[PDB]
């Protein structure tokens, strides 16, 4: 049987191709902190993580549903912790309009033993992002 | 100019590569961890990462010295933060008189403002490695 690492992972990606904000929330920690990517860019603003479920509800709806995000496993990376993976992402969303940006990271997840979602790192900045229309 | 983060890492596996026991551990901050990989393994054994520079030094000498390990790097993804990166590299090693393994895996590196490696993690397992001889 999967881990509860790959299980909150393949979730999360599930719950965002399936428009499911509540579904997506109830992947998360009380303590989540969502660092996509990891340092300061547009979608980590402070460039310490977006904290919290309300906060992350606000970034969900900015981020992932307003910009049309799709997420594509290209590559998975189990650790050695059932609680604890990485995976090679492609992450294609729009912006002003309809034009496209897509980007290629590294990204890993944590869960707690109940297996929620404590921390999403991304390895990626805007300098890879590609572009089209 | 390259990252603090890119430079320790490069520099880590130079210090593999050049056999450089001194030069590697002079990467390291003082309150390193060494989870490679992540959770229980043989070389992290207890499970929580092998702690500051004198018990590194004894991962060196059995986990990289002894074990004739060779460091690939097969790709690199900057995070927007210069002090974090993460990289696909490719490890060989030997054991039991010279038969090999090999994994692939995803390696995540921090380094403090003074540039010094405070966190490498591994996300690989036994059941990832491949064999010869
Ligand atoms: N797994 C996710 O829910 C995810 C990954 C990357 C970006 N946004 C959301
Ligand atoms: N970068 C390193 O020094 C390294 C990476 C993977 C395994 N051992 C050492």
């Amino acid at each position: 049987t999967q881990s509860p690492a790959l299980i909150a992972s393949q979730s999360s990606w599930r719950c965002v191709q399936a428009h499911d904000r509540e579904g997506w929330l109830a992947l998360m920690a009380d303590d989540v902190v969502i660092e996509d990517p990891i340092g300061k860019s547009v979608t980590n603003p402070d460039g310490s993580g977006i904290k919290g479920k309300e906060a992350v509800g606000a970034f969900f709806d900015t981020h992932i549903a307003a910009n049309r995000l799709t997420v594509t496993c290209e590559e998975t990376f189990p650790s050695s912790s059932p609680d604890e993976i990485a995976h090679i992402l492609v992450l294609h969303s729009e912006f002003d309009g309809g034009f496209t940006s897509e980007v290629r990271g590294v990204f890993t997840y944590r869960v707690n033993k109940a297996g929620l979602i404590t921390n999403m790192r991304g390895y990626w900045n805007l300098d890879m992002m590609t572009f089209g229309n």
